[PDB]
C-alpha cells in the first residue's frame, strides 16, 4: 500500500533533508540553494511519482 509517492511537500522540503530524496534514487543535484528546492521538486518526483507501469527508461 504506498498510496500518493510524491505526496510528501517536495517543495517546500527543506535543503538538507531532501538531499536524501535525491541522493537515494540515483540523483545529485549538488548546490540546492533557495533556489533549486522548487527545481528537484520535481527533477527527483520523475524517479518518486509513484513510477506508473514496470520500465525504467
Amino acid at each position: 500500500r504506498q498510496e500518493d509517492k510524491d505526496d510528501l511537500d517536495v517543495t517546500e522540503l527543506t535543503n538538507e533533508d531532501l538531499l536524501d530524496q535525491l541522493v537515494k534514487y540515483g540523483v545529485n543535484p549538488g548546490p540546492i540553494v533557495g533556489t533549486t528546492r522548487k527545481l528537484y521538486e520535481k527533477k527527483l518526483l520523475k524517479l518518486r511519482e509513484q513510477g506508473t507501469e514496470s520500465r525504467s527508461s
